[PDB]
């Protein structure tokens, strides 16, 4: 397991642990925040990703 | 366990359990509050959190 | 079978006679109207839909 | 067999022979218009399809 | 058969043969005139029709 | 393998390491750059892709 960085279309930069994935139920793109929190967001709302180094 | 969506558009809905892709429309189902069925597109919703 | 009243982007609100389903030959939303008759909508045209009690 | 209206979004009608179908190839709409000749338009492009009576 | 590609930004590509959806990347590939394998994105595709 | 070449509509141009691919975890257009550096972007984001010569 490494850790993405999320470039999103309104300017944010969102670093997530472990991979994101599209959730099973909702097809939204799911990711653990730095804080150990699930969250979705819209895969239309992301730009780039990228394993972060 | 209990959900929070955020529309586009500003809405803050909770959900009763967590929401799905309904079977025969492609759109994102959930329950409201008072047990009712309801369904938005997956394109208006911008965040989809557990409710703490 | 149950009614449902759907919410298009253009303003409208319809009633469907039984639930709205993806047309298996177009991918459109494929629905009945209260007049009995067969019509079908772009699902991105659609804001929400629900069951009516 | 029965013929298809189709409302785009730019305004147009468009009277099909036939139902119109999702190309397996393109992912686009099919459909066959009323002088024979197979065309394709894109779903996002289609505001409307019903049976014409 | 030969295609003719109506797009959105309105260019018109015709192509050797149908074009179809690529297996990897979801986009519409289609040959070129010179035999070349390109491809376009869907929804920048307005029409799509075999050319006479 | 064979390289490619992607344009974006934010007007770049990516040279890719190999043929780009959607991502079985995303759904995003998964690509290597000239450098070997692993990005993903949106499908909606590339105009075109072509090979190299
Ligand atoms: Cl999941
Ligand atoms: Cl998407
Ligand atoms: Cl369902
Ligand atoms: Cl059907
Ligand atoms: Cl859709
Ligand atoms: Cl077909
Ligand atoms: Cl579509
Ligand atoms: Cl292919
Ligand atoms: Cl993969
Ligand atoms: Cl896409």
């Amino acid at each position: 397991s490494s850790n993405y960085v999320m470039h999103t279309n309104d300017g944010r930069t969102i670093v997530t642990d472990g991979k994101p994935q599209t959730d099973n139920d909702t097809g939204m793109i799911s990711y653990k925040d730095a804080w150990g929190n699930k969250q979705q967001i819209n895969r239309s709302d992301v730009k780039q990703l990228g394993e972060l180094d």
